[PDB]
Protein backbone atom coordinates (compact mmCIF):
# COMPACT_ATOMS: atom_id res chain seq x y z
CA UNK A 1 0.00 0.00 0.00
CA UNK A 2 0.57 3.33 -0.23
CA UNK A 3 3.56 4.14 2.88
CA UNK A 4 2.80 7.23 5.46
CA UNK A 5 5.82 8.87 4.16
CA UNK A 6 4.14 9.15 0.63
CA UNK A 7 0.79 9.84 2.28
CA UNK A 8 2.18 12.79 4.02
CA UNK A 9 3.50 14.30 0.31
CA UNK A 10 0.68 14.13 -1.25
CA UNK A 11 -1.96 15.04 1.60
CA UNK A 12 0.77 18.01 3.41
CA UNK A 13 3.69 19.52 0.19
CA UNK A 14 3.38 22.15 -2.71
CA UNK A 15 6.34 22.76 -3.65
CA UNK A 16 4.80 23.91 -6.97
CA UNK A 17 3.54 27.16 -5.97
CA UNK A 18 5.26 29.72 -3.72
CA UNK A 19 1.70 30.28 -1.71
CA UNK A 20 -2.01 29.82 -2.82
CA UNK A 21 -2.67 32.53 -5.58
CA UNK A 22 -6.72 32.29 -5.19
CA UNK A 23 -9.80 31.00 -3.09
CA UNK A 24 -9.88 28.22 -4.74
CA UNK A 25 -6.72 26.67 -4.61
CA UNK A 26 -8.33 24.52 -1.35
CA UNK A 27 -10.85 23.33 -3.87
CA UNK A 28 -8.69 22.33 -6.03
CA UNK A 29 -6.31 20.47 -4.35
CA UNK A 30 -8.12 18.85 -2.18
CA UNK A 31 -9.87 17.13 -4.95
CA UNK A 32 -6.73 16.78 -7.24
CA UNK A 33 -4.82 15.07 -4.60
CA UNK A 34 -7.57 12.59 -3.39
CA UNK A 35 -8.44 13.79 -0.44
CA UNK A 36 -12.13 13.50 -0.90
CA UNK A 37 -12.24 10.82 -2.16
CA UNK A 38 -14.42 9.10 0.89
CA UNK A 39 -15.60 11.78 2.05
CA UNK A 40 -14.83 15.38 2.72
CA UNK A 41 -11.99 15.76 5.19
CA UNK A 42 -12.55 18.53 7.14
CA UNK A 43 -9.23 20.18 7.40
CA UNK A 44 -5.71 19.95 6.43
CA UNK A 45 -2.47 22.41 5.45
CA UNK A 46 -0.49 22.43 2.51
CA UNK A 47 2.76 23.69 3.03
CA UNK A 48 5.11 25.44 0.19
CA UNK A 49 8.70 24.69 0.77
CA UNK A 50 10.99 21.86 -0.77
CA UNK A 51 10.55 18.87 0.76
CA UNK A 52 14.25 18.18 1.89
CA UNK A 53 13.53 21.62 4.21
CA UNK A 54 10.44 19.73 5.62
CA UNK A 55 11.71 16.38 6.33
CA UNK A 56 14.80 18.37 7.76
CA UNK A 57 12.07 19.65 10.47
CA UNK A 58 12.68 16.03 12.20
CA UNK A 59 15.96 17.02 13.18
CA UNK A 60 14.66 20.42 14.73
CA UNK A 61 13.05 21.30 18.03
CA UNK A 62 11.78 18.07 19.61
CA UNK A 63 8.30 18.85 21.16
CA UNK A 64 4.82 16.54 22.67
CA UNK A 65 2.49 16.53 19.93
CA UNK A 66 -1.11 17.73 20.91
CA UNK A 67 -1.97 14.24 21.56
CA UNK A 68 1.09 13.56 23.98
CA UNK A 69 3.27 11.80 21.79
CA UNK A 70 6.77 12.14 22.25
CA UNK A 71 7.99 12.30 18.23
CA UNK A 72 6.88 15.54 17.08
CA UNK A 73 9.22 18.25 15.82
CA UNK A 74 8.56 22.19 15.44
CA UNK A 75 10.37 24.17 12.70
CA UNK A 76 12.94 26.46 13.90
CA UNK A 77 11.84 29.02 10.80
CA UNK A 78 8.23 30.02 9.81
CA UNK A 79 7.13 28.79 6.33
CA UNK A 80 4.35 29.25 3.78
CA UNK A 81 1.60 27.35 4.28
CA UNK A 82 -2.24 26.94 3.22
CA UNK A 83 -4.83 26.05 5.69
CA UNK A 84 -7.86 24.50 3.95
CA UNK A 85 -11.27 24.30 5.85
CA UNK A 86 -14.74 23.29 5.01
CA UNK A 87 -17.46 25.56 4.72
CA UNK A 88 -20.68 25.58 5.91
CA UNK A 89 -21.78 24.56 1.93
CA UNK A 90 -20.01 21.78 1.53
CA UNK A 91 -21.91 18.35 0.99
CA UNK A 92 -20.17 15.07 -0.78
CA UNK A 93 -19.34 14.99 -3.31
CA UNK A 94 -19.14 18.65 -3.84
CA UNK A 95 -16.44 18.93 -0.98
CA UNK A 96 -16.03 23.49 -0.83
CA UNK A 97 -13.22 24.79 1.32
CA UNK A 98 -12.21 28.20 2.65
CA UNK A 99 -8.45 29.00 1.56
CA UNK A 100 -6.46 30.41 4.21
CA UNK A 101 -2.32 31.82 3.41
CA UNK A 102 -0.07 32.04 5.90
CA UNK A 103 3.50 32.42 7.25
CA UNK A 104 3.46 29.69 10.80
CA UNK A 105 6.11 27.41 12.02
CA UNK A 106 4.96 23.79 11.37
CA UNK A 107 4.99 20.82 14.30
CA UNK A 108 5.21 17.27 11.93
CA UNK A 109 5.47 13.98 13.48
CA UNK A 110 8.68 11.37 12.51
CA UNK A 111 8.51 7.85 12.36
CA UNK A 112 11.36 5.30 10.36
CA UNK A 113 14.81 4.92 8.80
CA UNK A 114 15.23 7.27 7.20
CA UNK A 115 13.12 9.33 9.69
CA UNK A 116 10.63 11.44 7.73
CA UNK A 117 7.34 13.43 8.41
CA UNK A 118 4.59 11.28 8.74
CA UNK A 119 2.12 13.21 10.73
CA UNK A 120 1.10 17.03 10.29
CA UNK A 121 -0.02 17.79 13.86
CA UNK A 122 0.15 21.53 14.19
CA UNK A 123 1.18 25.10 12.88
CA UNK A 124 2.08 28.02 15.00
Amino acid sequence: KETAAAKFERQHMDSSTSAASSSNYCNQMMKSRNLTKDRCKPVNTFVHESLADVQAVCSQKNVACKNGQTNCYQSYSTMSITDCRETGSSKYPNCAYKTTQANKHIIVACEGNPYVPVHFDASV
